[PDB]
């Protein structure tokens, strides 16, 4: 058996597997896809906002300019997003990038 | 409408709070138990191969030596553990180690 946060984990490498390519990468359209799928509630905050986050999510998360997300960048990702949800939780509205 | 991925970043968000103190930081008791309430499949792994993850889990991840962890902090040993779950959803044996 699984705790709520060891499938949180399993859960989160069955989202990047999803969206791979047999080199077990995503590609952009793929990215922007999962983005839209998963995380439709964390856009349309931003939208609220007039902020396009997927403008330039993967130019800015594909670190090494190899036009893939690979695990690691993935990461990078999933972590941005839970930052933006943790200030939330300390009373910021969604979406607030803050990159000071 | 939160999707599941949402919700479970939600679900990380609460889970580090649970942990923390007044500074909405985790000291070094708490954040062993939080692994060993929260992570013990992967401990258990550990353990059954003779790495014992929380002799150095703490220090490793206070970059910075304040002796807290916080939500940064706690986010780079999320990462590390999924990791190692993405490391074997492809074969590896668990607890096998990052650098990264
Ligand atoms: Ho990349
Ligand atoms: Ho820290």
């Amino acid at each position: 058996s699984n705790t709520q946060a060891e499938r949180s984990i399993i859960g989160m490498i069955d989202m990047f597997h999803k969206y791979t390519r047999r080199d077990d990468k995503i590609d952009k359209p793929s990215l922007l896809t999962m983005m839209k799928e998963n995380f439709p509630n964390f856009l349309s905050a931003c939208d609220k906002k007039g902020t396009n986050y997927l403008a330039d999510v993967f130019e800015k998360k594909d670190k090494n300019e190899d036009k893939k997300i690979d695990f690691s960048e993935f990461l990078s990702l999933l972590g941005d997003i839970a930052t933006d949800y943790h200030k939330q939780s300390h009373g910021a509205a969604p979406c607030s990038g803050g990159s000071q």
